[PDB]
């Protein structure tokens, strides 16, 4: 699809068996999901944006379905009010910014 | 252009006659630029980033060129890890997300 930017670019995702709403975010290097359990190994990470940093858990090799398109990659889990699909997974679904 | 997301989508902007680098950020509602001098009056705004809430200076109706495309709109001035072009100006330059 072609998604307009008149509104936040929100899509449905599936991760860890759960359906969630997430923001397609070209400004995010990495994907950041609100607190949830994921299987496997993880390690701590700090990520920074406006207002400073948050601590997250980094899970590698996690599959996400994004608006119907499957992708695999690293997923960060931590205290965000909105799920963020970052560039590491946007590339895998072929997303581009066009103007 | 059609911009892929394997690297950060950085562009050159021109504001106040000065060239700056900025990130095209579909996860940003607003445009936020590092401390600089702009004309006219400003109004207060609180924005909530991943790390918390910060105060910025809101300048309305500012002339800004983004990757060669002319825009005139609101610019927030304050401490950001990188200059970000948010949806208020991405819509002026005609940007969409596509996959
Ligand atoms: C290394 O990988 C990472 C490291 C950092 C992040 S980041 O911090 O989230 N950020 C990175 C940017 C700031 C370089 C993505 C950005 O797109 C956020 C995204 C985000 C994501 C959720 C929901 C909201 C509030 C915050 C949490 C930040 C928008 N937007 C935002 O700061 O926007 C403000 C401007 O205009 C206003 O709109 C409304 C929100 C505040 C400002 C993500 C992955
Ligand atoms: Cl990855
Ligand atoms: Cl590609
Ligand atoms: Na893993
Ligand atoms: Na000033
Ligand atoms: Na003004």
């Amino acid at each position: 699809p072609q998604i307009t930017l008149w509104k936040r670019p929100l899509v449905t995702i599936k991760i860890g068996g759960q359906l969630k709403e997430a923001l397609l975010d070209t400004g995010a290097d990495d994907t950041v999901i609100e607190e949830m359990s994921l299987p496997g190994r993880w390690k701590p990470k700090m990520i920074g944006g406006i207002g400073g940093f948050i601590k997250v858990r980094q899970y590698d090799q996690i599959i996400i379905e994004i608006a119907g398109h499957k992708a695999i990659g690293t997923v960060l889990v931590g205290p965000t009010p909105v799920n963020i699909i970052g560039r590491n997974l946007l590339t895998q679904i072929g997303a581009t910014l066009n103007f």
